């Protein structure tokens, strides 16, 4: 069902997606342990992900959520990093992408900070790092992240000191860091149909000068 269309670096759509990656890197409280040490990326490719069945599945859930929330989908563009990225772009998000031991409950996690999603590219906690060097901070191996369209609807706000159901009468959770004033939010959804993986971004983290 899925086709990938390469965006040209001269295309304005490529450029705003790259801007969103680059501008949302932050420092992490683990000193780079999970995702590596870097302030920016080398973007190698950005592809648009095109799958009619998945798209309709997404917009069908969206209209329902919309209707339950004063005609507001509360739709965002959020990052998602995962070792299952190739599986997500072909078959969609589902329970198997959920984070069972997640702090905001057992759903699928999305981040405003691209560098937060970068931490999960090689699995929970960075796993053992790139397949080739077992290096969580590998500067060589090509990584991939998804930049996804995510329906939040009524989102339950959970302040954090940083597949389950949504809390009653909510469509997602917002995990909002209250200690790190520079950390952006994470959001959790409990239905795969609430996210469409629009862009596949291939990149490397850059060693700082
Ligand atoms: C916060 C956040 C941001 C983000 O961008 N991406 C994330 C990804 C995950 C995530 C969730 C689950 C898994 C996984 O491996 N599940 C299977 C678990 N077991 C079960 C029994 O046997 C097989 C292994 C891997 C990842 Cl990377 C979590 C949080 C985020
Ligand atoms: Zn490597």
């Amino acid at each position: 069902g899925t086709i990938l269309i390469d965006l040209s670096p001269d295309d304005k759509e490529f450029q705003s997606v790259e801007e969103e990656m680059q501008s949302t890197v932050r420092e992490h409280r683990d000193g780079g342990h999970a995702g590596g040490i870097f302030n920016r990326y080398n973007i190698l490719k950005i592809q648009k992900v095109c799958n009619k069945k998945l798209w309709e599945r997404y917009t069908h859930r969206r209209k329902e959520v919309s209707e339950e929330n004063h005609n507001h989908a509360n739709e965002r563009m959020l990052f998602h990093g995962s070792p299952f990225v190739n599986a997500i772009i072909h078959k969609g998000f589902d329970e198997r992408h959920a984070y069972i031991g997640g702090m905001f409950g057992a759903g699928i996690y999305f981040a405003e900070n691209s560098s937060k999603s970068n931490q999960y590219v090689y699995g929970i906690g960075g796993g053992t790092g790139c397949p080739v060097h077992k290096d969580r901070s590998c500067y060589i191996c090509h990584r991939q992240l998804l930049f996804c369209r995510v329906t939040l609807g009524k989102s339950f706000l959970q302040f954090s000191a940083m597949m389950a159901h949504s809390p009653p009468g909510h469509h997602s959770v917002t995990g909002r860091p209250s200690v790190n004033g520079l950390a952006l939010a994470e959001y959790v959804i409990y239905r795969g149909e609430q996210a469409y993986p629009e862009y596949l971004i291939t990149y490397q983290i850059m060693r700082p000068e």
